């Protein structure tokens, strides 16, 4: 989670069990991807700020390995496309975005990595 105390830099904390279970408590009442899994994944996203690499921890603790993987195809997908556009506060010779974006200060950037990995859930619902 990233963190935002007045006056200070922004600054990473790891998850604790106790964030992660209640995320999983509200979550997975619902089917991945469903509208309503959505909602509370997006709400979990809104409360911790997450890194890139928060966001596939996350991932591997809510999910099943195969639904994981199916995530994770999407959003390399995703990520590619982006980068061909373009992301927003990403300069790709400062850094691979992955890595920009568990850097605190990169918020623009990791908001919109956050974005993409929110978007990916949409390969896993049925309709």
């Amino acid at each position: 989670p990233v963190m935002h105390p007045h006056g200070v830099p922004p600054s990473h904390r790891p998850w604790q069990m106790k964030d992660l279970q209640a995320i999983k408590q509200e979550v997975s009442q619902a089917a991945p991807g469903s509208p309503q899994f959505m909602q509370t994944i997006r709400l979990a996203v809104q409360q911790f700020d997450p890194t890139a690499k928060d966001l596939q921890d996350l991932l591997q603790y809510l999910c099943s390995s195969l639904v994981a993987s199916l995530h994770h195809q999407q959003l390399d997908s995703l990520i590619s496309e982006a980068e061909t556009r373009g992301i927003t506060g990403y300069n790709p010779l400062a850094g691979p975005l992955r890595v920009q974006a568990n850097n605190p200060q990169q918020q623009g950037l990791r908001r919109e990595y956050q974005q993409l990995w929110l978007t990916a859930f949409a390969a896993l619902p049925g309709s």
